[PDB]
């Protein structure tokens, strides 16, 4: 699924990522666009082997089982392909554990170049949320 920017603001406002370890909803809307387009099915392979899956990008290395990144961590304790359903939730609850480790937003490598530190308020800019 793609989703709208106001669309998935409200969905990942609702699944309380607004202000989730102090990161406004537009960090988070910011960080999908650069990530995915907003796009729940985007898939990309790292130098490494592992792959990220889904709205936010979330890395085979530690995060899921995707059954070819052998020798990693599921701390999220999901098959990879469950992040990349049209349904958020599996992403949303397996990005809170990320950003919860003490690494914060710098996880996503999109975040921190082109949102961190910028007016992530436009994102929702628009939106009834
Ligand atoms: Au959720
Ligand atoms: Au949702
Ligand atoms: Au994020």
């Amino acid at each position: 699924k793609v989703f709208g920017r106001c669309e998935l603001a409200a969905a990942m406002k609702r699944h309380g990522l607004d202000n989730y370890r102090g990161y406004s909803l537009g960090n988070w809307v910011c960080a999908a666009k650069f990530e995915s387009n907003f796009n729940t099915q985007a898939t990309n392979r790292n130098t490494d082997g592992s792959t990220d899956y889904g709205i936010l990008q979330i890395n085979s290395r530690w995060w899921c089982n995707d059954g070819r990144t052998p020798g990693s961590r599921n701390l999220c304790n999901i098959p990879c392909s469950a992040l990349l359903s049209s349904d958020i939730t599996a992403s949303v609850n397996c990005a809170k554990k990320i950003v919860s480790d003490g690494n914060g937003m710098n996880a996503w490598v999109a975040w921190r170049n082109r949102c961190k530190g910028t007016d992530v308020q436009a994102w929702i800019r628009g939106c009834r949320l």
